[PDB]
């Protein structure tokens, strides 16, 4: 672009890099993706993200332009202060507390059953792509096209995507995605937030799978029908028993606990919906605190 005056680099995102910009004209503060494109131009790829313009939603950060030119693809997204990456590093000697956590969750489920219900699909959360505000919103941001760009194995930058969030199925092999491969990252996030830690921290997709299976007991054919017929299944996989949950996220109460056995259900087709989940119990007294937020 022409019109934007670089403030900073956001980060490198899983396309290309993203800079904190100033509309030089309109004074508007954004967040600026830039993906190079290598010859073969993605019409079609192009289309999908441009569809998600429409997308409007107060917790999902607005997609404000789609720019093709010179061989570079330009995102223009609103800009937010804060990643929930970040807050929660700077919240991990204290933690952030249980309302807070439960206001996000509730506000990112609103936000998938938003999306999920106009079909769209995120297909790679994770608290680098939750965006945070003073007021206490979080939005999700840069919904994913596996649908089109797949899913490069590393971003452009040669850097380490993180499996972290990835459903079981996707790590089977599944040629299909559904709504609720969405359902399963957030629960991974949800976790995290409460315990301090990331629930499944693989480095490798084996890795992945398999943390999965140590702490969910390896799937069957009892809790996850069909899933021995999948792609990359292999009948030698180790045989873990399930653990006692319990031990997964012990400051979580029952509440909280139930809704995310329910998240991490196994089986697609079992794992709660997001419209579902948001008349969970876990709700009941949900509320909308303010974060304290070092910017
Ligand atoms: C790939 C796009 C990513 C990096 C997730 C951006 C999505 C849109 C966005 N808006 N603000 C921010 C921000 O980071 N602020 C401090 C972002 C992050």
């Amino acid at each position: 672009m022409e019109n934007f005056q670089k403030v900073e680099k956001i980060g490198e995102g899983t396309y290309g890099v993203v800079y904190k910009a100033r509309n030089k004209l309109t004074g508007e503060v954004v967040a600026l993706k830039k993906i190079r494109l290598t010859e073969g131009v993605p019409s079609t790829a192009i289309r999908e993200i441009s569809l998600l313009k429409e997308l409007n939603h107060p917790n999902i950060v607005k997609l404000l332009d789609v720019i093709h030119t010179e061989n570079k693809l330009y995102l223009v997204f609103e800009f937010l202060h804060q990643d929930l990456k970040k807050f929660m590093d700077a919240s991990a000697l204290t933690g952030i507390p249980l309302p807070l956590i439960k206001s996000y969750l509730f506000q990112l489920l609103q936000g998938l059953a938003f999306c999920h219900s106009h079909r769209v699909l995120h297909r790679d959360l994770k608290p680098q792509n939750l965006l945070i505000n003073t007021e206490g919103a979080i939005k999700l941001a840069d919904f994913g096209l596996a649908r089109a760009f797949g899913v490069p194995v590393r971003t452009y930058t040669h850097e380490v995507v993180t499996l972290w969030y990835r459903a079981p199925e996707i790590l089977l092999g599944c040629k299909y995605y559904s709504t609720a491969v969405d359902i399963w990252s957030l629960g991974c996030i949800f976790a995290e937030m409460v315990t301090r830690r990331a629930l499944f921290p693989g480095d490798s997709e084996i890795d992945q799978l398999f943390r999965i299976f140590r702490t969910l007991g390896t799937p069957d054919e009892v809790v996850w029908p069909g899933v021995t017929s999948m792609p990359d299944y292999k009948p030698s996989f180790p045989k873990w028993a399930r653990q006692d949950f319990s031990k997964v996220v012990p400051p979580l109460d029952e509440d909280g606990r139930s809704l995310l056995s329910q998240m991490l259900h196994y089986d697609p087709n079992k794992r709660i919906s997001a419209k579902a989940a948001l008349a969970h119990p876990f709700f009941q007294d949900v509320t909308k605190p303010v974060p304290h937020l070092r910017l």
